[PDB]
């Protein structure tokens, strides 16, 4: 599945969105996976899933610290967006 | 908008020797390369005096590393204008 960004740098407190795009259309569903440990199934005004098309959007609101992993989506997989948060 | 081909995805290699890298896009757009390193962030790649090198054939956009050394350990990417695209990048691994 095609993923973008790949890489996404931003400032703690900020938003983001990725984008997956797929016209083989089944059931959809991103993770995030922090380092080397099993990647957890993400669910939603701090996360947000939408559809429109062949894309899928999801989107981070207030970002953080403990935000920083790999963001991909699977369907019944992309090598997905590393999210790296920042500050002030 | 348009999805880049990239070949390969990852590539172990001594130091001091030579790598290739192919990103294959048939659109137009003005296409890039990018290196992160570490926890920097992405950089629009540099000449490298010359080490590192971008040639270019049609549609197959390539990157070559000569005498590797242990400071390209990184993540390299192809990023194109259309939104922008990116490739799912090559992982390199020096030894």
């Amino acid at each position: 599945i095609w993923q973008h960004p790949r890489f996404a740098a931003k400032k703690r407190s900020s938003m983001v969105k990725f984008h997956c795009y797929t016209n083989h259309s089944g059931a959809l569903t991103w993770f995030r996976k922090r380092g080397s440990q099993q990647p957890q199934e993400l669910v939603s005004g701090r996360i947000v899933q939408t559809q429109n098309g062949s894309v899928y959007t999801l989107t981070i609101q207030n970002i953080q610290y403990e935000d920083n992993g790999i963001y991909f989506c699977k369907q019944k997989d992309s090598c997905g967006t590393e999210l790296l948060v920042l500050g002030f």
